[PDB]
């Protein structure tokens, strides 16, 4: 018996233990199939990790001596530094005993008579808890890329999810699969390392400069120093990045002084920077998306010196969604030992053992295959555990078109289970979104104790109500017109409609009593 059970050991696992053991007084625990906490922190190791948030801002906020504490090395914080930042939180607050790791959750089922969950570990452990914590994270299985032959290859193979220890790159030919952001931080962190880099590009996506560079003393007493305001503006903010989020029409202003923002953005670095503090209606004005657009083609072709790279590497769709960020990735083109193949206009057929084959018939003869190839959508890691709620239907049926939920937090059919960071929630920097759902979910929690409730469920027009918000507000948005669901009103505006529901008796959730 448990009061809560938690599954994950990430940015959202973590929290949750600490805030329902610590302040709540709850029995917890919490699993993790890794050997140490981190989450996707843990997991994801290839060269070039990094976060797109700056240091100060992806961490926690809740605990000020920690803040005061912090490392602030670079700009942005790289995946061993997380991870130690992580483990130090753990270390803190005395969290590791309360977590069983090497431990995955095979099996929750809820038990209706009893109003408590069932959960069984892949090694036939059972435990009962009153309420089921998913700090599932937002990546779900490794997409490997379905090509004919992969299996033959005798090279070195990998996802960028399961990249190994000691991996050398001196003297190797080297391929990688994928330009996403994953593809990007390796793609600029292995060419100078390699003997001779192909990327092999499906489609080609804009990517603005990150900017990460080292914090001097002075700049980090200036953040340290203010951070109350900091964490303040980042609750009532859309995107919580500290950004200057900007209300300015892009069209408003002359071509010369559009160029002068735009470069601005360019310099200081960041995806959501350059999007959201450049103009306000670069998500949503056609005519401004494609002022966006045409900066950062001007700036490939500035670049890259080869006009035929240049254009390759200059993506083609009419509307662009959020750019990647990289720490030199254009430049990387400019390399001698690089080669970029279009694999839209020149695709992947077959693979052997000691080559990749494109349609054209060459063999390009490899070392190493890096596969950044993304994952499966979030809902995969809940159809990934065998979660049965009321009258035994699975999430995995009830989910068979996608995820909808309440708040992005419960979902219909499924009593006294609540999500930390799960689908149907908003685009914003995650800590601040963690700790946002953590917050609220302890407080019911705690509302369920102090009334002798023990089931919480919510409706099912509750959630067909907060699908209909986020298709309202994704709908006035360009984020449908071009390349699975969240809340896109923002931190801010998600942090007041969660407010409404807890201070109107938790308006859309049914609550049983005993
Ligand atoms: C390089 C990189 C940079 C990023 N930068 C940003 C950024 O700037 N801003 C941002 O908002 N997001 C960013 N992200 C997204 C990132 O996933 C989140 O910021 C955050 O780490 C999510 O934490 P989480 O605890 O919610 O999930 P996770 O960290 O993914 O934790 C999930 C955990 O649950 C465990 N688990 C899952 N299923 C089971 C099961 N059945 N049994 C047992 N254990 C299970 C997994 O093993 C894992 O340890 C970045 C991601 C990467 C990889
Ligand atoms: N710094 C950060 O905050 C980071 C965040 N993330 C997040 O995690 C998620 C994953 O990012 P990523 O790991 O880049 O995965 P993505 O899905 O974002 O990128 C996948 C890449 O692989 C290519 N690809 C997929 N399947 C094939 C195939 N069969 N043949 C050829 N090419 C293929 C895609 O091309 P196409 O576009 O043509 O499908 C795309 O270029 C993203 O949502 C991202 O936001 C990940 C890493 C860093």
């Amino acid at each position: 018996d448990f009061d809560a059970i938690i599954i994950g050991a990430g940015f959202g696992g973590l929290y949750s233990l600490k805030k329902l053991r610590d302040d709540f007084n709850l029995k917890v625990r919490a699993f993790d199939r890794a050997t140490e906490v981190g989450g996707t922190w843990f997991w994801n190791q290839y060269p070039g990790a990094l976060s797109d948030s700056e240091t100060h801002l992806y961490c926690y906020s809740w605990d000020k001596e920690l803040l005061q504490e912090m490392e602030i090395k670079r700009k942005y914080i790289s995946q061993p530094d997380v991870l130690a930042y992580l483990k130090r939180v753990a270390d803190k607050h005395d969290l590791r005993k309360d977590i069983q790791f090497e431990t995955g959750i095979r099996s929750a089922y809820f038990d209706e008579e009893n109003s408590f969950w069932n959960v069984t570990t892949e090694n036939d452990e059972k435990f009962t808890a009153r309420f089921l914590i998913t700090a599932l994270g937002p990546l779900a299985a490794p997409n490997l890329p379905k090509i004919k032959g992969i299996e033959t290859f005798k090279g070195e193979l990998h996802h960028t999810s399961r990249w190994p220890k000691d991996v050398t790159f001196s003297g190797k030919r080297v391929g990688v699969i994928g330009t996403g952001s994953t593809g990007v931080q390796v793609i600029t962190a292995i060419a100078s390392q390699v003997k001779h880099l192909t990327v092999f590009q499906r489609s080609a996506q804009y990517s603005v400069p990150i900017g990460n560079v080292v914090m001097s003393e002075t700049d980090v007493a200036k953040i340290k120093e203010n951070y109350d305001q900091i964490w303040e503006n980042v609750w009532n903010s859309a995107l919580g990045y500290g950004l200057n989020e900007s209300t300015l029409p892009t069209m408003s202003v002359s071509a010369e002084e559009r160029d002068k923002i735009f470069e601005k953005a360019w310099q200081e670095g960041g995806g959501f920077r350059f999007m959201f503090e450049t103009f306000g209606d670069i998500a949503v004005d056609e005519t401004a998306n494609i002022e966006a657009q045409n900066f950062i083609k001007k700036k490939i072709s500035e670049i890259v010196k080869d006009p035929f790279v240049a254009k390759k590497l200059t993506p083609t769709d009419l509307y662009a969604c959020r750019p990647l960020c990289d720490s030199g990735y254009y430049e990387i083109f400019n390399r001698d030992n690089v080669s970029l193949e279009d694999v839209k206009a020149n695709p992947i057929v077959e693979i052997k053992e000691d080559c990749v084959v494109t349609a054209d018939g060459v063999e390009h003869k490899l070392d190493m295959l890096i596969c950044a190839t993304g994952f499966d959508a979030v809902d995969g890691s809940y159809k990934r555990i065998d979660i049965r709620g009321k009258d035994g239907i699975s999430i995995k049926d009830h989910w068979k078109d996608g995820p909808n939920s309440y708040l992005g937090m419960m979902v219909s059919n499924f009593p006294n289970m609540f999500m930390v960071f799960g689908p149907n929630g908003p685009l914003a920097n995650s800590p601040p979104i963690i700790e946002t759902q953590v917050r609220w979910i302890a407080d019911l929690i705690g509302y369920a104790e102090d009334h002798q409730i023990n089931q919480i469920e919510a409706t099912k027009d509750a959630v067909d109500n907060w699908t209909n918000t986020c298709s309202d507000i994704a709908n006035k948005t360009l984020f449908a017109k071009a390349k699975v669901y969240l809340y896109m009103g923002g931190l801010k505006e998600y942090r007041n409609q969660i407010s409404e529901v807890s201070n109107n008796n938790y308006k859309g959730c049914l609550l049983k009593q005993s």
